[PDB]
């Protein structure tokens, strides 16, 4: 039944230039949309060569064309990975600049309920983006998404968090959230996180007054640090 869509879409596949192939892939489209898993394949090879050579809005305009293929006709897992791949294609090659707005129409689309690590990744590299862009506004709507996600993860939410107050200097909230992180930080995996938040319960120890409890935090913040890598580890 499929039997020519595969064809045409492993014929389109080759080419190696642009010319000509992008077309064949909108062709591979144009067959009417059943399935439909080739088109969303074509599409994505359409991405792949789109971001990678020359006009970026064409990318845009087809990634949108991708965004519909979630819910229905395509499975949650393999658009998950496609997605997770593409973003890690752009995110090497440009910066910010464009891949910021690709993660917002991402996170526009997923609109359902049951995405669950899905909305978060994207949600916390977009946070990260929005705190190398210098935005606070947003960032707190979206750390109120990530909050309410679930009131592992939470201390990743905090660390954001504290990320966003040692930029914006609230001394008694970044106490307030150490003493908060402390709690979930019993039952928990083995990540970077649990050493960036100590990093600041250091200083706060400082502005306090009480050293002993700093040199500790910074011991231990030292050595998630050391198992990590620098830059924070001199500094540190």
């Amino acid at each position: 039944v499929d039997l020519e869509n595969q064809y045409y879409n492993s014929k389109a596949l080759k080419e190696d230039d642009p010319k000509a192939a992008l077309s064949s892939f909108q062709k591979v489209l144009e067959l009417e949309g059943e399935k439909g898993e080739w088109g969303f394949k074509a599409l994505k090879q359409m991405i792949k060569i789109n971001f990678k050579l020359t006009n970026f809005p064409e990318m845009m305009n087809r990634y949108k064309q991708l965004l519909t293929y979630i819910r229905s006709a395509v499975t949650r897992n393999y658009s998950e990975k496609s997605i997770n791949s593409i973003l890690d294609y752009i995110s090497t090659s440009k910066q910010m600049d464009l891949l910021q707005e690709f993660y917002e129409t991402t996170l526009e689309a997923l609109k359902d309920a049951k995405n669950d690590r899905l909305w978060f990744k994207t949600n916390t590299k977009l946070g990260k983006l929005y705190l190398e862009r210098e935005e606070y506004g947003k960032l707190q709507k979206i750390l109120r998404q990530l909050h309410q996600s679930c009131q592992t993860q939470l201390l990743e939410i905090y660390a954001l968090e504290i990320q966003m107050y040692t930029a914006q200097k609230n001394n008694k909230k970044l106490k307030a959230l150490y003493e908060q992180s402390l709690h979930i930080k019993s039952a928990i995996p083995h990540p970077l996180i649990m050493g960036v938040i100590r990093e600041c319960g250091g200083k706060m120890h400082l502005r306090e007054g009480e050293f002993e409890k700093a040199h500790t935090d910074f011991f231990e913040a030292f050595k998630n640090y050391d198992e990590s890598g620098s830059p924070r580890r001199t500094t540190c």
